[PDB]
């Protein structure tokens, strides 16, 4: 595995990371320096690092070994790294928005005595210390302004969808009418597919001066469909995942989500189903929470999930025989590897 | 006043920002890009659009009226749109964090109803049309990385500043010792007087060709010591203001914050005043935010800001002297006559 080659060399450059923004000139500063020193170090450790890992590999993949050299590397690491804090931003925040208890084996940055909702703070902060490191180790190649580009445009696609998934979720307002497959498939390519696919491969193509319009899309056609079911897994994950492996607990149902799960139970119920569906969905109440789990449990979901997940697995690879050239395959199958059969 | 003259046509240029911020190519995305025009409506128009018009008034003052046609004036507009959004940004999260009611002569967004802590992801989407409409307009012209560059430094340095004013004031937490002078100007400088004061001229100036290190560290000097004493009026005006001009409802004493006002109250206070101080500060409750108000008006701070208006009105008229040269005075003391007297 690929990503267990690449991943002690990655996780230790970590510390460089936090030195290089944590430190000189300006010691006024050094309280906020400090806590953003404890931002970095609860919320951006403890993950897998796939979206990081994956800019690292795809780097050492795409560039020839001569082109490889200590200062190469070290930027590939810290552009992986900037990935990593893009999501500590995103999840950061997210975890407020759908009132998460939660997150990679510990409570959540803002459910933490003392934080609360100056989290909001130190979500942003992580925001913008992607675009410190991108100045710091990258200000001199030739690829600078397309990945500031790129990270400034993933942001505001992940931005919209998290827009599309918020409003398509009203707190305490179920309309179950909304929840179709059309408009699930928009949320999670907007909120997922974009940053967590597209963006770790285009970066380390665009390191390896691979910036042609066409090579871009047709590497995205891959990794947006690779996207969709990461976010389909995620949502199965919810409800059915063992927090122990997650890390989290799930608030899909609570929060009234357009998940995968509803929309499947949505397109199987009865119109009996439907009802106690409607009478159940998008409430606190424990109890509700358990009988929409039973309805799931009863139309055989699971076993939906796991027919989808075979599925979903050929037909991308199907895309990546379409679509690799002129890239290695290995650069997909790769990332492909890690998310399929994740219970993670 | 300059402003008035530039402001019509800076305002109407609004319609068109929104035009293209929202529109054709993805219908998916259309609930969202209404979603983003409600938010831009609400939250970016009704204020005074001092920080944007510095930007087109600075513009006009600094290119040669050549240089100044159709599509020049347009692209300045939209920087100045620009600032605005940021500006938007930064409210919208800073009421949440701040436990804000009003702003800008209606309820904070955050608290209408149905809205609530979706706020987060309204606030960033703002963030994320700055970039897009430097992308859109701005492209291909030599500063556009300049202009980046300047907007995301200014973001990293204010919310370095906001997490100093979140720090000296931990909620329930009174210690009066952290509040210092000190202090006091480390908060503002990072967290008000980069994106307020050095920002919108920084911008023109790029805009207009000058890039010089000196030139601008010399632009600062003037810019950054304004943009304390524009704080100093803000913290004045959250207790002493006329809300029916202000616009906002004040909180920094309920909120522990580390305000010009609390410094002043304990550079002067007797023990027995510091007591009061002390039982009384950083707390919810009505008659105890009187109590501070009281002492402040006992302690004679309204006329000591009055003093300090003159002052520092003197001061930084004195680096406009020192500093100005080569840009035309004009560019400093149009936005001085702004802030100056500003009960607002
Ligand atoms: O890890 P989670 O299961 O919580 C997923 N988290 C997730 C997935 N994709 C995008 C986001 C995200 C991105 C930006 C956000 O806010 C931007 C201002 C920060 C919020 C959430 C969050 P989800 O809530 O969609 O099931
Ligand atoms: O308008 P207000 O009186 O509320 C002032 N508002 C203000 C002044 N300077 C900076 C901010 C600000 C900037 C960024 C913020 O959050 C970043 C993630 C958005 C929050 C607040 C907010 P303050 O709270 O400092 O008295
Ligand atoms: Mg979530
Ligand atoms: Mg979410
Ligand atoms: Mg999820
Ligand atoms: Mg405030
Ligand atoms: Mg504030
Ligand atoms: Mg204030």
């Amino acid at each position: 595995d690929v990503y267990a080659q690449e991943k002690q060399d990655f996780v230790q450059h970590f510390s460089q990371i936090v030195r290089v923004l944590t430190e000189m000139g300006h010691p006024e500063i050094g309280d906020a320096i400090a806590r953003l020193k404890e931002v970095l170090e609860y919320n951006a450790i403890g993950g897998k690092y796939n979206r990081g890992l994956t800019v690292v590999v795809a780097f050492r993949e795409l560039v020839e070994p001569r082109k490889q050299d200590a200062d190469s590397l070290q930027r590939a690491w810290t552009v992986g790294w900037c990935v990593e804090l893009l999501q500590a931003f995103f999840l950061v925040a997210d975890d407020i928005m759908d009132s998460s208890l939660t997150r990679r084996g510990q409570i959540c940055w803002y459910q933490k005595p003392g934080v609360g909702l100056d989290a909001i703070n130190d979500a942003n902060l992580l925001e913008a210390c992607i675009y410190r490191l991108l100045k710091l180790y990258c200000r001199e190649q030739p690829y600078y302004l397309n990945l500031i580009e790129l990270f400034l445009q993933s942001s505001y696609q992940t931005e919209i969808g998290q827009t599309l998934d918020l409003l398509t979720a009203p707190q305490g307002n179920v309309d179950l009418v909304r929840f179709t497959e059309k408009r699930y498939k928009s949320i999670v390519k907007y909120k997922t597919a974009f940053y967590s696919f597209y963006l770790p491969i285009a970066a380390a193509m665009y390191m390896a001066g691979i910036d042609g319009e066409k090579e871009h899309a047709n590497a995205k056609k891959i990794l947006l469909e690779m996207g969709e079911f990461f976010q389909i897994q995620d949502d199965y994950l919810d409800l059915f995942g063992d927090p122990s492996v997650t890390g989290k607990i799930g608030t899909d149902i609570q929060d009234n989500k357009c998940s995968w799960l509803v929309v499947q139970c949505l397109q199987r119920a009865t119109p009996e189903q439907y009802q106690i569906l409607k009478e159940n969905y998008g409430q606190k109440e424990a109890e509700k929470v358990a009988r929409v789990k039973a309805l799931y449990e009863e139309l055989d979901l699971p076993a939906v999930f796991l027919q989808y997940e075979e599925d979903s697995y050929s037909h991308i690879m199907a895309l990546i025989e379409q679509y690799a050239a002129p890239l290695p395959p290995a650069v997909f199958l790769g990332l492909a590897r890690k998310i399929y059969k994740r219970r993670k």
